[PDB]
């Protein structure tokens, strides 16, 4: 079965073609509104499946990966900021720890298989002040964002960047696609 | 530039430019030779502050920044394979195994003489890996002429079950949350 990334993210396609398989990247069609009961793990589960099962009627017969992300400030699920944004969730973040959760799915459109896995990365934000945040806005833990930090803690930076490629190299493995031996 | 890079590695020019601080690189002057029983840790310390200092007659009014990595599988130093039977060995050393990479920083002001250092770990766990992942790995990146046998950014991925360190940076060659540590101690905050 062919392989297909349901994200438009530029940055999950990169993370993908680190492990050589070709893939497509197909647009999944979810609403990603957090229903009110819910936790930040069951959140990116969820979207992580039904992003993946949603694209399984225009890909029949398919490995499809859906993946989803949030970060946790003081308790509260915060999304893509999306200018101001941005810079007060730099407020919040100043001084304490940020968990990230990254969901993760591999379905298999062709049997049904499902495969799903929820990875946590924690940023140890440094004390940051109105200027150096002033400064900075306008994060991006790949580059500039590295200012604002004391130590990242994970199983896999990638997944802080936005797809867990060690968990989904596991999953491909279980489907008989180790990327090794493709 | 106030800023000045001891490193004609590629690689920590292209991290360095994350912090958006002018710079620019010039060549240290050193030897990386160890010395009889120098540790892992000692070695990455020494070279990475001589590299740095190596530079103070040429940037006498600057910040200077040395750095020096190696692998340590099981205790030794681990160099390049340069061959593909080599980069196999590394593998099978690898496979259900942690590689320690040591990495050594340091940044001297040559204006006031003030020196910092630090030495920053980063560990890669293994999965346990067969001889035709082994063979496989080795076939497509040919990690010839990488300490360990393997790429962690990229490709290395599929070998691992997790990584462990303060900074991914820091694997890649450069600990920039400790440079830039570092660089606030001298008043030379990227932020600012």
């Amino acid at each position: 079965p062919k392989l297909i990334l349901a994200s438009t993210s530029p940055w999950r396609r990169a993370l993908l073609e680190k492990l050589q398989i070709s893939f497509e990247c197909a647009a999944p069609e979810v609403d990603e509104t957090p229903r009110s009961d819910e936790s930040p793990r069951q959140l990116v589960l969820r979207l992580a499946q039904e992003k993946a099962q949603s694209l399984a009627s225009r890909y029949p017969d398919h490995l499809i990966i859906g993946s989803d992300q949030v970060c946790v400030l003081d308790g509260e699920i915060t999304g893509k900021p999306l200018e101001e944004n941005a810079r007060l969730q730099l407020r919040k973040a100043s001084g304490n720890i940020v968990t990230f959760y990254t969901g993760l799915a591999l379905f298999n459109s062709a049997n049904g298989h499902l495969q799903t896995e929820v990875e946590p990365f924690d940023v140890h934000f440094r004390h940051l002040s109105e200027a150096e945040i002033d400064n900075y806005v306008r994060f991006k833990s790949e580059g500039f964002g590295i200012t604002l930090f004391e130590r990242l803690e994970g199983r896999d930076p990638n997944t802080l960047v936005g797809l867990p490629l060690i968990a989904l190299c596991q999953m491909l493995r279980r489907e008989g696609k180790n990327p090794l031996m493709g």
